[PDB]
């Protein structure tokens, strides 16, 4: 559901994780691998040259992508939004 983009099946499961403790913590773990994952092969320049749309600035546009998981799936939680900013610095230190 991170890759479909079906908000709705994400707020459902972050609805049901919440109650248990540190359930969210499982959630906040996967959007670290996957904002982890994508934002590293974006800064990581491939073939003979990266187009800005994907490395220049294409950094800013994936982490408004995951932001919209943020505010629509993960109710603005202090950990995701913490999770993603921080995955923001990692491959944004490199940009």
């Amino acid at each position: 559901m991170l890759k479909n983009g079906k908000t709705e099946d994400l707020g459902c499961m972050y609805k049901l994780f919440s109650r248990v403790p540190n359930g969210l913590k499982t959630m906040c773990e996967c959007m670290s691998s996957y904002l982890r994952e994508q934002g590293k092969a974006l800064v990581s320049e491939e073939g003979e040259g990266k187009n800005p749309v994907d490395y220049i600035q294409g950094l800013l546009d994936l982490k408004s992508r995951f932001d919209r998981f943020l505010l629509e799936s993960f109710n603005n939680d202090r950990l995701f939004k913490q999770t993603i900013a921080g995955d923001f610095e990692y491959f944004l230190n490199l940009n």
